[PDB]
């Protein structure tokens, strides 16, 4: 039964896979991933291990809604797992879990270093909405989106890697309602993807910060100080302290998006970019009750010459604390079905 593995060394980490996966290379570290071809799909693939992910009910909680999401979700533009094992034979030798997909050729980091024409960058934005749709249509309000979780290949394909934060590091792309803790909504997640589009265009990070008071100081200074409606639904000490912040008027978005950052030669891209300028703004809007929803940015005709009610409208429960060891359970039962 272990015959149908192999090991092999990728750095400091060992490989234990089944035999059908072939000439590993590492692509990525920080748990451990690497490239591979698949001889029995005939294409290649990553394989990520997780290594002791009952370790802590950080790492554990997240392994296992990770694992069971990938059941509740099946769509082209989401993270979508071919296979799921564990080279280990029992409940008590168990330490690893290997988890496979389709290779991708970039993440979204390496397409913000790049200048794009206006059908890729739309495109592009066009398909992290209807992921982000396909989710909230599940229930799942992600509020962790960003390019480091976003992956395309060479024919401008995306897909979302993960699922987010639970109902209950990188910071530049949270939403405000996420930082202030105000509570949100769905469109918590235009703000990220407002971030993620501003970046691609700028290329630069738009709110960087060490840590939120610097990002709320970065958005302020930017989009302006908001107004009192937004101030009066935060909480009695926050608002202290978001309301005793030097006060801004902030920039418009001319101003915060020139000209010479788009494409625009032909009449057609000078069309384009005032139309990207305007979702823009409707996406990097501080007050969640003044921003775009995602049906809305979908019907943007930056976005909506994509439009196609297959891929827009296809069809659609505890979350609790547990030990270590309770956790190596439910983990691994997971992975055995
Ligand atoms: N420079 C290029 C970047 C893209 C690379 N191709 C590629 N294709 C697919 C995935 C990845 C990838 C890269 C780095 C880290 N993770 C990657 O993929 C995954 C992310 C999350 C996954 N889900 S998860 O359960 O492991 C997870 C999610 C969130 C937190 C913790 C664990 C993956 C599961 C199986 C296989 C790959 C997974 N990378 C090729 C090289």
């Amino acid at each position: 039964v272990d015959n149908q593995f192999y090991s092999v060394e990728v750095g400091d980490s060992t490989f234990t896979v089944l035999k059908r996966y072939q000439n590993l290379k590492p692509i990525g570290s920080g748990g451990i991933v690497c490239a591979a071809y698949d001889a029995v799909l005939d294409r290649n693939v990553a394989i990520k291990k997780l290594s002791r992910p009952f370790q802590n009910q950080t790492h554990a909680k997240r392994a296992y809604r990770e694992l069971v999401l990938m059941k509740c979700v099946n769509h082209k533009n989401i993270i979508s797992l071919l296979n799921v094992f564990t080279p280990q034979k029992t409940l008590e030798e168990f330490q690893d879990v290997y988890l496979v997909m389709e290779l991708m050729d970039a993440n979204l980091c390496q397409v913000i270093q790049m200048e794009l024409d206006h059908e890729r960058m739309s495109y592009l934005l066009y398909q992290m909405l209807c992921g982000i749709k396909h989710l909230h249509s599940a229930g799942i309000i992600h509020r962790d989106l960003k390019p480091s979780n976003i992956v395309v290949k060479s024919d401008c394909t995306l897909k979302i890697l993960d699922f987010g934060l639970a109902r209950t590091v990188t910071r530049y792309y949270r939403a405000p309602e996420v930082i202030l803790g105000m509570g949100y909504k769905e469109n918590v997640d235009i703000w990220s993807v407002g971030c993620i589009m501003g970046e691609m265009v700028r290329h630069k990070i738009l709110f960087p910060g060490r840590d939120y008071i610097d990002q709320w100081n970065k958005v302020i200074e930017q989009l302006g100080t908001p107004c009192p409606e937004f101030m009066k639904k935060l909480q009695p000490t926050v608002r202290n302290y978001v309301e005793n912040r030097p006060k801004y008027a902030g920039l418009t978005f001319p101003k915060l998006f020139p000209d010479s950052l788009f494409p625009a030669d032909s009449e057609h891209n000078k069309l384009k970019a005032s139309q990207a300028r305007d979702l823009l703004s409707k996406m990097l809007v501080i007050d969640p009750a003044k921003r775009i929803s995602v049906d809305d940015a979908l019907q943007h005709p930056y976005i909506n010459v994509w439009y196609d009610p297959a891929e827009v409208e296809a069809p659609p429960l505890d979350e609790r604390e547990h030990t270590i060891e309770e956790w190596k359970e439910l983990i691994y039962k997971e992975v055995m079905n």
